């Protein structure tokens, strides 16, 4: 029995939703990305020697004028919240999604990840790395730096790491 473990990508605009899972399902950096276009990809693939689905919607806009946004927020197995290094209130923002998710999911605790987006920029970023290890720390939740950049950082390993949180919830 092949599980599928239905994974939703959330922060708000300009985090890097779409350049992270696009690199994931495609292995390039695609920059500037339209930023209203809400996608999903579905792929067989194998993390730690067992094959799953991932069904991975890459959120975008506004939720009123999405068509799988309820389903995927109300039936995901797991999410990942992104903000960006350099946004300060995509940073602050992550507690809006935290709560948005626990609402939805109707859980005390339920599988996410904490992306900390472009970390290849350094003259820009600012989030420092303890600020966001803290955040994570605080909702009790794994942290991670990614970059969709290339070379990527943290790519598969972001959407690995979930995969591997809902196995071992
Ligand atoms: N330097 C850098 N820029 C990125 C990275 N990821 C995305 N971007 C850029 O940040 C902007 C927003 O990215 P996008 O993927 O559209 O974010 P979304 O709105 O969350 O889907 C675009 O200009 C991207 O080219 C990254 O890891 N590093
Ligand atoms: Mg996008």
């Amino acid at each position: 029995n092949l599980p599928t473990y239905k994974l939703v990508v959330v922060g708000d605009g300009g985090v890097g939703k779409s350049a992270l899972t696009i690199q994931f399902f495609q292995k390039i950096f695609v920059p500037d990305y339209d930023p209203t276009i809400e996608d999903s990809y579905l792929k067989h693939t194998e993390i730690d020697n067992q094959w799953a689905i991932l069904d991975v919607l890459d959120t975008a806009g506004q939720e009123e004028f999405s068509a799988m946004r309820e389903q995927y927020m109300r039936t995901g197995d797991g999410f990942l919240i992104v903000y960006s290094v350099t946004d300060k209130a995509s940073f602050e923002h992550v507690d809006r999604f935290h709560q948005l998710i626990l609402r939805v999911k109707d859980r005390e605790s339920f599988p996410m990840i904490l992306v900390a987006n472009k970390v290849d920029l350094m003259h820009l970023r600012k989030v420092t790395r303890d600020q966001g290890k803290e955040m994570a720390t605080k909702y009790n939740i794994p942290y991670i730096e990614t970059s969709a950049k290339d070379p990527p950082l943290n790519v598969d390993k972001t959407f690995h790491d979930l995969v591997r949180v809902i196995r071992q919830q």
